């Protein structure tokens, strides 16, 4: 077959949650598996699946939300960002209405005001990603 | 050994070539190996390597240019974009000065004015990518 190996591909989303025209903040997850801690919702892209499809799918599974992707925010690939293996993440910014419901790799799902995100409890490199988001560094 | 399979990760660059304040167009590659045709310079991302580093390495290797990445332009993941395997590409827009030159006769370098690119000769989904660039769809 094709004998080429590359980092694993995953996708995460910065979900801006809304209750009508009222901004509530973003949705973060309490990881249920190995890298335990607070983080953005996201998952691995399946072979044969478009990155945007994996993001929507991954959001349904973990947050129960129907997320409309708004913008490609960035691609994070520092070798040591994911303890499980070398994982490169395509990060999106999206929007959603409704009530979050945990599931899958997520043992807990919750909304955080952008001014109330406990940056130091974030796992992976999500603190850097979120800081980039808050600063408009994209 | 982390039994997770995802698409392969690659990165390509749209190189705006300059001769001083004079814009010359884009740097493309004429592939001799399948897919045979015109293509953006780029390659697979290696495990343990950052995407920006893979792009920089591929540019020096394929065009012999010292390219300064300028903008994350997009991520392309259509399942059929690459015939070899499901490959997802992180596309950047960069700039370079100087004269390019192939690192192998299998990859001849050519500079094209944006108005004279033979879109019909582009392989992979690079026609889609180049048009997105020209239309500013990013």
């Amino acid at each position: 077959g094709f004998n080429v190996k590359t980092p694993l591909l995953a996708t995460d989303v910065i979900i801006r949650l809304w209750d009508g025209e009222n901004f509530k903040g973003i949705v973060l997850i309490e990881r249920k598996y190995p890298p335990v801690g607070l983080a953005l919702p996201g998952g691995f892209v399946e072979v044969g699946e478009r990155v945007e499809e994996a993001a929507a799918r991954e959001m349904r599974e973990e947050t129960g939300l129907e997320v409309r992707l708004h913008k490609l925010m960035g691609v994070y690939s520092d070798p040591e960002r994911d303890p499980r293996a070398h994982v490169v993440s395509v990060v999106w910014i999206g929007d959603a209405q409704g009530e979050p419901k945990a599931g899958s790799d997520a043992k807990k799902v919750k909304v955080y005001r952008l001014e109330e995100i406990p940056l130091d409890k974030l796992v992976f490199d999500h603190k850097k990603i979120i800081l980039d988001f808050l600063k408009g560094n994209y």
